[PDB]
RNA sequence: GGGGGUGAAACGGUCUCGACGGGGGUCGCCGAGGGCGUGGCUGCGCGCCGAGGUGCGGGUGGCCUCGUAAAAACCCGCAACGGCAUAACUGCCAACACCAACUACGCUCUCGCGGCUUAAUGACCGCGACCUCGCCCGGUAGCCCUGCCGGGGGCUCACCGGAAGCGGGGACACAAACCCGGCUAGCCCGGGGCCACGCCCUCUAACCCCGGGCGAAGCUUGAAGGGGGCUCGCUCCUGGCCGCCCGUCCGCGGGCCAAGCCAGGAGGACACGCGAAACGCGGACUACGCGCGUAGAGGCCCGCCGUAGGGACCUUCGGACGGGGGUUCGACUCCCCCCACCUCCACCA
């Protein structure tokens, strides 16, 4: 359907902060979102940039045979403005709070965008004794 | 085996709200103290020799060219530089140290009886020692209080000793081998007077200090002065020397002074100064030597905004429907047409 969700951040984790961005990628992706496929997959970033560069994301290949296809969790331009684009970018470094897909989609042109955001849901902060439980008991469940 | 469903949520209005990459602006980064001279001064300039570099330069012999000409080298560096990146740790496998129960501890440092400190048990303390040390009194040797008034402070186990008082043991680690407290160093022999409006003989000082004497030998008082003994002119300052010629080199000329002498005067010292004159009109600047013309890395102005060049950035404009060509804003669709993988079709050798 061409609007879905990404939930790795809904049940899991979930988000301090929301954001949206168009998302070039070569046609050979269209049909299997528009039709149903999603993905769940940790998506990261690097970022000591001039724009944004996510890395990792499927929107699917779509599919009969092999196809014309190029693995579509390969880098791709973000759409925004490079100020506010770096409003999104104003955390993400902070190893605790970090960047998540949470809705991909098309716009009602049919044309493929990603919902972002920058989140935690697993402890108060890791690499402590105290709260690992809640992250595997909680934080795989309810948010 | 081929033809075609189809790889899009819109017949076209399909301008992902917003990326990039060319613009519109910039103009700071950006081969640069935002400049450069195709130009000028001082009676027409300027020297008496000297410049240059390999890719980018530190260094280095004046290699060498060689004056109508400021024209062609090199050892070594730059080469060297050990650059990773989120949101879920609790798993695999590992460990920790002194004493008097007893042999010195209260026992220094060779012996002998009691005490009783864990049984320190004849070494401590109350005491029995040859031989040495100490107190306390006496002597050769040591005495640099060398005045009197109260007391000649007064003697050292150094060299010898327990006698007039006495004690430990092989170390009880000394103070006197020079001392306290009062009168001007008294009592008294004796040296001597200098420096600050120059000093002292006279003076604020019985003239005096006090180095010093009797158990053994020689420098001052002064805060102020008329005259004298000392090194003095009381003490200093009035005119000849000297310092200087004004863009680089000078034609034509030549006086005075900050200040000591030789030598006269003036106030109370050497506490701080009484008016004749050092430059001025010009003679050149290779146009009077070797030379020529912008000499060849002096010193300041005058004239061209030196280009906005040399660069890279924002927003903003141009966008990914499997690719690939039409094209009124895109266009597997409206149309030509390439590949996946399926769906429909005329066949046995």
């Amino acid at each position: 359907a061409p609007v879905l969700e990404n939930r790795r951040a809904r049940h899991d984790y979930e988000i301090l902060e929301t954001y949206e961005a168009g998302i070039a990628l070569k046609g050979t992706e269209v049909k299997s979102l528009r039709a149903g496929k999603v993905d769940f997959t940790g998506s990261f970033a690097r970022f000591e940039d001039g724009e944004l560069y996510l890395e990792n994301l499927y929107i699917a290949p779509y599919e009969k045979g092999s196809y014309a296809n190029v693995d579509p969790r390969r880098k791709r331009k973000l759409l925004l403005h490079k100020h506010e684009l770096r409003r999104l970018l104003g955390k993400v470094e902070q190893k605790g709070l970090t960047l998540v897909p949470l809705k991909i989609y098309f716009n009602e042109r049919g044309y493929a965008k990603v919902l972002l955001g920058l989140a935690r849901g697993k402890k108060a902060y890791e690499k402590r004794r105290e709260d690992k439980k809640e992250a595997v008991r909680r934080a795989l469940e309810e948010l």
